[PDB]
């Protein structure tokens, strides 16, 4: 069975592990441990492929261990997630293309700009800004809710779609 490896980035607070619980479980956490970095594996059916997906849901202190290199090295795509209520996160977003791009040492890593907390009305970052800043890395920017759904499977299928075509080359 082919397997894909994805791996949920950004800013602590952004909703990595309420977008991953909410693909895996189909429900919303409320409080999930911001110290818990774990992998999770659900088998989806995308575009008529069967496949196993493992995600993991990056946490913790931030560190950068030749270890935690290696372990970041086997992403074969990532999600790049920001809050559209918090612009800082979305300021940090090129620290984690330029982490990504470090340790894969390519400049053809399949990724996807993820807007989470799309139900907020609070929103500090335009979609403009968002769909400019994925414009000028080549990658596809979603919208996404992880407390009520909107766009979760697309940001994730989404990028196994990239990790296909990118295998493709
Ligand atoms: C919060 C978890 C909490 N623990 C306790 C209380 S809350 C959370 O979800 N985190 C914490 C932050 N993590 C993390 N942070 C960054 O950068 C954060 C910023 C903001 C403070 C200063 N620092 C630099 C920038 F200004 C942004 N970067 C992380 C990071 F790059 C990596 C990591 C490590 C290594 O070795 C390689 C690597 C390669 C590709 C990557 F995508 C990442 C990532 C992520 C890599 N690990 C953690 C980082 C994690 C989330
Ligand atoms: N309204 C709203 N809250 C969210 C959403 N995603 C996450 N949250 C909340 O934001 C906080 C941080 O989410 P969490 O998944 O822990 O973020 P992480 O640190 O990136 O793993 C928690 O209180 C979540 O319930 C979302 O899309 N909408
Ligand atoms: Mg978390």
């Amino acid at each position: 069975m082919t397997e894909y490896k994805l791996v949920v980035v950004g800013a602590c607070g952004v909703g990595k592990s309420a977008l991953t619980i909410q693909l895996i479980q189909n429900h919303f956490v409320d409080e999930y441990d911001p110290t818990i970095e774990d992998s999770y594996r659900k088998q989806v059916v995308i575009d008529g492929e069967t496949s196993l997906l493992d995600i993991l849901d990056t946490a913790g202190q931030e560190e950068y261990s030749a270890m935690r290199d290696q372990y970041m090295r086997t992403g074969e795509g990532f999600l790049l997630v920001f809050a559209i209520n918090n612009t800082k996160s979305f300021e940090d977003i090129h620290h984690y293309r330029e982490q990504i791009k470090r340790v894969k040492d390519s400049e053809d890593v399949p990724m996807v700009l993820v807007g989470n907390k799309s139900d907020l009305p609070s929103r500090t970052v335009d979609t403009k800004q968002a769909q400019d800043l994925a414009r000028s890395y080549g990658i596809p920017f979603i919208e996404t809710s992880a407390k009520t759904r909107q766009g979760v499977d697309d940001a994730f299928y989404t990028l196994v779609r990239e990790i296909r075509k990118h295998k493709e080359k």
